[PDB]
């Protein structure tokens, strides 16, 4: 058996044991014996023929496919992906193509030597198209298609089509950094633009010329797709006509009540028919409020369903039932339908420009994802879409939504990339770069907050960092409060900077607003009345009802809305946290152990004060002076920390509290410059004694702090004691 008819013969096998036989291949050629080479030859041309087997049962194991608007792009996209090694597929609301293209690859030949990998942005939507390919094909669950939407799951032997989740796949290369278990990949809902949509680009990108076998399927909305075009080499595009029956569209803009026009449109929409209707809900607490309000107004004939990708397989698959009557599905962003109502807001991550902060802030969502909402009412019968807001609201939004990666803080950009082991950022074929002058910035956050080592590596503080979905600065006082007693407190605060200001302020009533945010104000901190409001905030849902606490966020001057985000981020939180192993304190905690857990994320925030009693000194010679109408803005004191600073006239400290040195020095180790100066000779001690100073970015922590130099520095005290 020679050695090239060995190798010719590792085409017609699978992609993972090629390469292990390749490589014993090339160890018998540090063989002596001529025929002692021969027979191991022909004892690993045996493995090659049961491997080789596999790859025959497999192909013989091949289900007929059965094809049901997709249908004539048939042949157009068949031919397209034979002759091509990407290809991007978009299509409009019918979603016909997602469970399509995996039986067109698998009518090619391609699920035999590898999978079939299908990439889908949450763990819904990844298991009822794999259930409904499964139907289609007439397949049993176990059979040539299955799914994974958690990575202690694996796909049967069987499977030849895998359908995951975008952070499944993403968490499957550093153990296969070439992805040998599949041959194509299809990377679905590109549109949206996620980090992890947009890691998955990239390295694929890179892994391109490494895979000269695999096989790129893009597919994605009609969210102009020539970008995907032109991230790879000028790839394809095929677009299969949607063919929905139009849309009416009917723009409605808004005692008073923001759940009341829900209810107007409720009834607006029963009126011309009876259809099922989806209420697109921003956060799952407001959807309980509305799910509990519907109910309790009573209706005909009325199912108010809810819709989590928190909730139970049994509970999810209720959705895709018969039912035989009117249900009201009052669904997150996740998302038969007749009509839909479209309040035109969402929780969307941006990062913070002017104060430095990655927030979640709700804001009107762009043209094209209204125009998704709108295309939900696809049927024979034209649908209705009911938005909540004029038509100048809705041509006065941007056409698209930006990239994640173009609004999403570099050190949370580079904590995933490092989580994940993708490189150096600036050697990624990103889709969309982000600005590189930020990228070092990122660097010294996450080595501030210990979260990085060098090797780039992370810290095991940094995966716990990587886990929550707060900003590195209000991770990081997460992490720490675990080992004051105060992850309750913590969490209050750390969600509470996640979003803007509840507390509101209009022009006609500003004394009443200040009279009233007053009451939860301490005299020492300003995130000392996050977590007093939060407290009295839960008393008043305790012993209120939902229409008695709604009203009362209106005679408190609170956002309502932004009060149910305050408590949605706090769980999506604690569910980390518990997720991590974080106990949670039930009992109050001191002003010390919460202000040194969030001094670990404020660092580079931390101010000494002159004796002017006016300005601040900070990190790097910073000047800046705390906002006005903070709880120190009258009694300044030594040495503040301040949650975020901002330059308008000149620099200010925004959100303040105030510490004591000595705090700083025992969690600043990463970081203090310690210097000496003055050694001297004592008897009594009898040593050479200096005094240290130390600094964090150049402020005097420790001012005049007598050492025992000749325990510190013995090395540099003779070479002084012969001067």
């Amino acid at each position: 058996l020679t050695f090239t008819a060995l190798q010719q013969r590792l085409d017609s096998l699978m992609l993972r044991d090629r390469l292990r036989f390749s490589r014993r291949l090339h160890g018998v050629k540090k063989v002596k014996n001529p025929d002692a080479q021969q027979a191991i030859f022909q004892e690993m041309a045996k493995e090659i023929d049961q491997a080789a087997g596999k790859v025959l049962l497999r192909e013989a194991a091949r289900p007929e496919i059965t094809y049901p608007p997709v249908s004539q792009k048939k042949q157009d996209i068949l031919e397209a992906i034979r002759d091509h090694q990407v290809v991007i597929v978009a299509g409009e609301t019918g979603s016909g193509k997602t469970t399509q293209l995996p039986k067109i690859c698998m009518e090619l030949g391609r699920g035999i030597k590898g999978l079939i990998g299908h990439t889908q942005p949450r763990r819904l939507a990844a298991r009822t198209v794999a259930n409904r390919i499964a139907e289609e094909l007439k397949t049993e669950p176990g059979g040539c298609i299955g799914y994974k939407v958690r990575f202690s799951d694996h796909v049967s032997d069987n499977t030849m089509v895998k359908l995951m989740t975008d952070g499944i796949l993403l968490a499957e290369i550093q153990q296969d950094r070439l992805l040998m278990q599949y041959d194509t990949i299809i990377i679905d809902e590109a549109h949206e633009r996620s980090l992890n949509i947009d890691f998955l680009l990239g390295y694929l990108k890179e892994l391109l010329p490494r895979r000269p076998d695999l096989k790129i399927i893009i597919t994605s909305a009609t969210i102009d797709p020539e970008r995907f075009s032109r991230h790879f080499n000028n790839a394809p595009i095929i677009e299969v006509s949607g063919r929905t029956y139009p849309v009416e569209v009917r723009y409605r803009p808004i005692e008073r009540d923001q759940l009341q026009a829900i209810f107007d449109a409720v009834d607006e929409l029963s009126q011309e028919s009876h259809g099922d209707i989806l209420i697109f809900m921003s956060g799952e607490r407001e959807i309980r409020a509305t799910a509990d309000a519907l109910n309790k107004l009573n209706l005909r004939h009325t199912e108010i369903l809810p819709l989590y990708a928190r909730l139970s397989n049994s509970e999810q698959n209720r959705v895709f039932q018969s039912h035989s009557g009117r249900r009201i599905v009052l669904a997150t962003n996740v998302a038969g339908i007749k009509y839909v109502i479209d309040p035109g807001t969402a929780r969307i991550s941006r990062y913070s420009y002017r104060t430095k902060v990655q927030r979640l802030p709700i804001e009107p969502i762009s043209q094209a994802s209204a125009n998704q909402r709108k295309g939900r009412c696809g049927r024979v019968s034209e649908g209705i879409c009911i938005r909540l807001y004029s038509e100048d609201d809705f041509l006065s939004r941007p056409e698209f939504t930006d990239p994640e990666i173009l609004r999403t803080n570099l050190a949370s950009v580079i904590l995933q990339m490092t989580a994940l082991g993708l490189g150096d950022i600036a050697a990624f074929p990103f889709v969309e770069a982000p600005d590189k002058r930020n990228i070092q910035d990122g660097v010294r956050l996450l080595e501030e907050l210990g979260a990085i080592t060098t090797d780039y590596k992370l810290t095991p503080l940094g995966r716990q960092l990587s886990q929550l979905p707060v900003d590195p600065r209000l991770a990081r006082m997460v992490l720490e409060a675990q080992k004051h007693g105060c992850v309750r407190e913590a969490m209050i605060i750390t969600s509470a900077l996640s979003i803007q200001d509840p507390r509101e302020r209009p022009m006609d009533k500003q004394q009443a607003s200040d009279e009233k945010h007053r009451r939860f104000h301490d005299k020492e901190s300003d995130f000392l009345a996050f977590v007093n409001l939060w407290n009295y905030l839960g008393e008043q849902q305790k012993a209120l009802s939902s229409n008695a606490f709604r009203r009362l966020c209106r005679t408190d001057y609170l956002n309502y809305l932004r009060v149910r985000e305050w408590q949605d981020i706090y769980t999506q939180l604690r569910q980390v946290v518990k997720e991590l192993g974080i106990p949670v304190n039930s009992e109050p905690a001191e002003y010390r152990e919460i202000h040194i857990a969030l001094l670990t994320g404020l660092l580079s925030h931390i101010g000494m004060k002159d004796a002017d009693k006016q300005e601040y000194t900070g990190a790097r010679n910073a000047r800046f002076s705390i906002f006005p109408g903070s709880g120190l803005f009258k009694k300044p004191p030594k040495w503040v920390m301040v949650a975020e600073l901002v330059e308008t006239s000149r620099l200010w400290g925004r959100i303040a509290a105030r510490i004591d040195p000595e705090w700083v020095e025992p969690v600043a180790q990463h970081l203090i410059k310690r210097t000496y100066s003055e050694p001297h000779w004592e008897r009594a001690q009898g040593a050479v004694m200096a005094t240290e100073k130390v600094t964090v970015y150049g402020l005097p922590i420790v001012a005049a702090r007598k050492v025992n130099y000749s325990q510190i520095d013995p090395a540099l005290c003779r070479e002084l004691f012969i001067r």
